[PDB]
DNA sequence: AAAGAT
DNA sequence: ATCTT
DNA sequence: AAAGAT
DNA sequence: ATCTT
């Protein structure tokens, strides 16, 4: 499917290539510094042309914002299949230590889901999946040797910032937990757990119906969610009982 | 000066150079996409080694944040004088004309002495903006060899770049909502060259985004503007 | 612009 | 967009 | 974690 | 970190 053959083909990617810096028309390459920033902005762009070509392969169109602060980073569809659009946003988080848990901010919960056409390329509605392309690494501490630019014939002589990069694709509604991801700018937060546990879809939901309602219905703070319900435990008493 | 050597030193790497994409070890090329994300890093990145080479001409040391979420993105100081640090973060904004930065928070290290910053506020002598400005600009969601890389399309057009003190450029109107940014003015590039600010002295910028309400609300009963915020001083700080 | 989006 | 305390 | 930092 | 509505 174009779902296997696009994660095959970034699990292959990256298993393959790393990206050490970025480099000027004039052939100057500049090394990569640390924060997930960084690394954020740099596995998003590795995945573009694979993205693409796979998308193309199967008859889809690929569409990237033509906006900024819209979701998704990447829209795929057939023009025969207008309503059957898929939606695939890469997010990346960091690990200190190989194999910890870890957990992404999976966008808001106040924008798109509760408004068909909000900051999304497309209404709501015409999406019926929504990918997440996840990114993990372990993080490196810079060298005094970061800090020069280098010529191309020394391509692998530069030190990253990064080691032990994962990849994984998965239903946002699969991975999502019950926890904000962040306050202010009102995030849905995934599980927090193993990459294997990602890869392998144990989440906290039963259905994207489920995921859906409770990030719908979800109050912004602390005090906001006190009589309603701050975790999936609660919401389930809350759906018992009638919404109240 | 320091200064005047690293003012020099960016115009002209920025001159002689275009970042076009990010490279592997294997030398695949991969473009840059539009997203403001983007442009800020590779900005920030391509000046990492223009900062370092002219710190340590100077006798500075470079430190970047060993910590995520943490200004500035340089700090400089003589290992003699330790008390007396210099803050450079760097900043991005585009066009099409005026411009408009967001400068950092105003309730973290400017409120608390240690909240969000590598070394206590008190310590830092100087805080310098390096803005950089860029003009906004397809299946570009292909692969690259070294051969080439003048072929590969750019997000961007029109590169200029700046370093001025951020309190001659900052503004009297938040740069952000939800995630409380001093704004800077709203100007053309000239005038944050020129140093063409609002404020009358670090002080007054200082005190002005140290006591700014974060709403509407709250702001409409003490100051929403600068010359508001000279009549609550003039009144008694109430 | 103020407020809230990525 | 994701991270720190 | 929640809340508020870059 | 900075953009949109
Ligand atoms: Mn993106
Ligand atoms: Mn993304
Ligand atoms: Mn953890
Ligand atoms: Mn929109
Ligand atoms: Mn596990
Ligand atoms: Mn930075
Ligand atoms: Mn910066
Ligand atoms: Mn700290
Ligand atoms: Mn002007």
């Amino acid at each position: 499917s174009l779902r296997s053959d696009l994660i095959n083909a970034l699990y292959d990617e990256n298993q393959k290539y790393d990206v050490c810096g970025i480099i000027s028309a004039e052939g100057k390459i500049y090394p990569l510094g640390s924060d997930t920033a960084v690394l954020s902005t740099i596995f998003e762009l590795f995945s573009r042309p694979i993205i693409n070509k796979i998308a193309e392969k199967h008859g889809y169109i690929v569409e990237e914002p033509k906006q900024q602060n819209h979701y998704p980073d990447f829209t795929l569809y057939k023009p025969s299949e207008p309503n059957k659009k898929i939606a695939i946003d890469i997010k990346t988080t960091y690990t200190n230590k190989e194999n910890e848990k870890i957990k992404f901010t999976l966008g808001g919960y106040t924008s798109f889901i509760r408004n068909n056409t909000k900051n999304i390329v497309y209404p709501f509605d015409q999406y019926i999946a929504h990918w997440i392309i996840g990114y993990v690494y372990t993080r490196v501490a810079t060298r005094k040797s970061s800090l020069k630019t280098y010529n191309i014939n020394e391509l692998n002589e530069i030190p990253k910032p990064y080691k032990g990069v994962k990849v994984f694709l998965q239903d946002k509604w699969v991975i999502a937990g019950d926890l904000a991801g962040s306050g202010n700018t009102t995030n849905i937060g995934s599980i927090h757990a193993h990459y294997k546990d990602f890869v392998e879809g144990k989440g906290i939901f039963d259905s994207e119906d489920e995921f859906l309602d409770y990030w719908r219905n979800y109050e912004r703070t602390s005090q906001l969610r006190n009589d309603k319900y701050n975790n999936i435990s609660e919401y389930r008493n809350w759906i018992y009982r009638g919404r109240k």
